[PDB]
This record gives structure tokens, C-alpha cells and sequence, in this order.
């Protein structure tokens, strides 16, 4: 590490699970677009991505036509990822899913090859909010 221009400080956590918004190709969209009625895996997933953006509560038909649009991978992917401003994504992904276990990078994983991979690139932006207080395990012999 010389001169780096990245703090590394859970830095590199926002640009390992987008990746996994980079990984699915054009055929994953359009079959995750295509199906009628999919699993509520995939349903929670596209809820999640619309708070990123900076929307509150959506109906799966409302979340159809945003995601129709070409820019729903390249928004998800290039929306801003050192945003700054009183971060209310943990109380709302939580009051969406806190006590709701269904929502599990597996589950969703399992759900449709596809959506698991966006399970994290939102995780990645929650998870990466406790950073700030996390607390490294007490030393073992």
C-alpha cells in the first residue's frame, strides 16, 4: 500500500458485491423481467433496490416498469456508492425485513440465478454502515 487513494476502511465492500450487479448478463434481465409471478425472493430483492435509489414504499407493478427500464442495472450499479446523507437505509431495509429471516442472501440466492447477486450489492451498502462501530473478536491463545 503506497499512496493509496482508497481508506480501505470497508472501502473495497461497495465494490465487491456491486460485481455481482456486473455479473448477470442481458439474458438475466430480461428472464427476470419476463416472469409472470416470480418467488418472493426476487420481489423483496427489486424493493430494496428502488430505497437505494431513494424511494420509499412500491407495489411489485410500480417496480415492473422501473426495472423495464434499460438503466436498472447500470443505476443500481453507478448510483452513488459513497453517498452521504443520514443513512435511513438501516431502519428501512430492517422495518422491510428485521425480524423476517425469508430475506437471506441464500434464499434470494436460490430464488433465481440472478437476484442473489443483488441481495449483497445492497447488503454490501448495509452492512457496510456498521464499519463505523464494529469491534474486531477479543484476542485467543
Amino acid at each position: 500500500g503506497s499512496h493509496m487513494k482508497s481508506i480501505q476502511d470497508c472501502e473495497p465492500t461497495i465494490l465487491e458485491a456491486q460485481r455481482g450487479v456486473k455479473n448477470i448478463k442481458k439474458q438475466q434481465l430480461t428472464e427476470i423481467r419476463s416472469m409472470v409471478n416470480p418467488p418472493s425472493g426476487v420481489k423483496i430483492v427489486m424493493e430494496a433496490v428502488c430505497a437505494i435509489l431513494g424511494y420509499q414504499f412500491s407495489n411489485w407493478r410500480d417496480i415492473q416498469q422501473f426495472i423495464r427500464k434499460d438503466d436498472f442495472i447500470h443505476n443500481i450499479v453507478h448510483y452513488d456508492t459513497t453517498l452521504h446523507m443520514k443513512p435511513q437505509i438501516r431502519k428501512y431495509m430492517e422495518e422491510e425485513f428485521l425480524s423476517d429471516p425469508n430475506f437471506t442472501y441464500e434464499t434470494i440466492n436460490r430464488a433465481s440465478k440472478a437476484c442473489g447477486p443483488l441481495y449483497q450489492w445492497v447488503n454490501a451498502q448495509i452492512n457496510f454502515s456498521k464499519c463505523l462501530e464494529n469491534v474486531d473478536p477479543l484476542r485467543q491463545e
